[PDB]
DNA sequence: AATCTTTCACACGAT
DNA sequence: TTATCGTGTGAAAGA
């Protein structure tokens, strides 16, 4: 039979956190292909296997007699339906692979879709199916000044974008901004997702902060920060490109798949520019005829696109189980009700089932399934964490985790805090 | 008439 | 030479 997670096993997990994680990184919109064309998803969706649990699982499989081909994670990716065969990714030796030739035909009538990633081990032991976030289908980018009512295609401060340069409508020339080897590079094989933070015009340099909310407009100062390494570029002014020129006076919202240039703030007309694998500053030339434009190098024009990340984390808390781990529950948000006679926490998210219980630290809570997107649980008394406490004496923070009946543990990033009364 | 989005069509420059 | 592949850009068709 399947063994329920014990308090001892949960304490062992919480100490180490050797999870297996699957990340799916992708753009938030995709341009459709008409007739027989293939307009590829750019940047190419990327599946990453993170966490120390993949190595531990491989050692367990080999110890049980599996060869390296048998213990290797395999993955296929496809669009939500199809009609298209799924494409095989190759994860051997790397912990990631990009899907470089996905496209969506106009014969597909959906306005939005998710990528589906199917994973199993080389011996055919099933891992399961993992969905991307939603991707909006577009016919082609609009040429008109964007309206903030198309909130949908605008770029909010604090969200993530990919940036890429392509030289002469040539697919082979495409390079993405990507941090690797301690530096910003322009890679043909991997791409970074960069937080784009709006700064007020008065912000100076480093390290340092000041969150400004709102949508990004041309002429605004931004900071781009690698979502993986945290590496930041200097303050940039984002500028509209048309032809081989940057516009100095444009002030409209930046939108999906626009071409933009990044002026290095406070420099003499220096722009972020690609040279082969290198990212450099290159100086624009003024147009003596139009004061509000300057001529920029081809390597200084970048296509911007918003990106998203689906992240799924699982751990065999009671050892290998018969049932595949998916659909992996995801908790988006927690809310303390309070409300009535007993304190309840409401979890909002996805893939919830009645076979999940909420654990607060190493304490299993009474859990009430409402639907795939909603579960309630009863908050443990503080005495479950501090023996003898009759009230919350000092703040106490506990992790919140979901646990399946066979002991599979699904980590959340979220915590619950007990706070003393005023 | 003029505008904006969607679909069709073909040029550009790569292989 | 032409043949063909993604990609960019306009024309055409729809709203
Ligand atoms: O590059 C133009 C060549 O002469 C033809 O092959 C076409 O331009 C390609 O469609």
């Amino acid at each position: 039979p399947p063994k329920r997670l014990t308090r001892e096993a949960m304490r062992n997990y919480l100490k180490e956190r050797g999870d297996q994680t699957v990340l799916i990184l992708h753009a938030k919109v995709a341009q459709k292909s008409y007739g027989n064309e293939k307009r590829f998803f750019c940047p190419p969706p990327c599946v990453y296997l993170m966490g120390s649990g993949w190595k531990k699982k491989k050692e367990q499989m080999e110890r049980d007699g599996c060869s390296e081909q048998e213990s290797q994670p395999c993955a296929f990716i496809g669009i939500g339906n199809s009609d298209q065969e799924m494409q095989q990714l190759n994860l051997e030796g790397k912990n990631y692979c990009t899907a470089k030739t996905l496209y969506i035909s106009d014969s597909d009538k959906r306005k939005h879709f998710m990528l589906s990633v199917k994973m199993f081990y080389g011996n055919s032991d099933d891992i399961g199916v993992f969905l991307s976030k939603r991707i909006k289908v577009i016919s082609k980018p609009s040429k008109k000044k964007q309206s903030l009512k198309n909130a949908d295609l605008c770029i909010a401060s604090g969200t993530k974008v990919a940036l890429f340069n392509r030289l002469r409508s040539q697919t082979v020339s495409t390079r993405y901004l990507h941090v690797e080897g301690g530096n910003f590079h322009a890679s043909s094989q991997q791409w970074g997702a960069f937080y784009i933070h709006l700064l007020d015009d008065d912000e100076s340099e480093g390290e340092e902060f000041t969150v400004r909310d709102g949508y990004i407009h041309y002429g605004q100062t931004v900071k781009l920060v690698c979502s993986v390494t945290g590496m930041a570029l200097p303050r940039l002014i984002i500028r509209k490109v048309d032809k081989q020129t940057a516009l100095l006076d444009a002030d409209d919202p930046v939108s999906q798949l626009h071409k933009c240039a990044f002026y290095l703030k406070d420099t003499e007309r220096m722009y972020l520019c690609l040279s082969q694998e290198r990212i450099i500053q290159f100086q624009a030339t003024p147009c003596p005829k139009e004061q509000n434009k300057e001529m920029i190098n081809d390597g200084a024009s970048w296509t911007i696109i918003s990106t998203d990340k689906a992240e799924y984390t699982f751990y065999e808390g009671m050892g290998p189980v018969l049932a595949p781990v998916t659909p992996v529950p995801v908790v988006e948000s927690l809310q303390l009700n309070g409300g009535g006679d007993v304190a309840m926490l409401e979890l909002t998210g996805q893939n919830f089932t009645p076979n999940l219980r909420v654990w607060f630290g190493d304490v299993e809570a009474e859990t009430m399934y409402r639907c795939g997107e909603s579960m309630l649980c009863v908050v443990p008394d503080i005495s479950a964490f501090r023996e003898g406490w009759r009230w919350v004496r000092q703040p106490v923070q506990v992790p919140v985790t979901l646990v399946r009946n066979d002991g599979v543990i699904y980590s959340t990033s979220l915590t619950f805090t007990y706070t003393p009364e005023p």
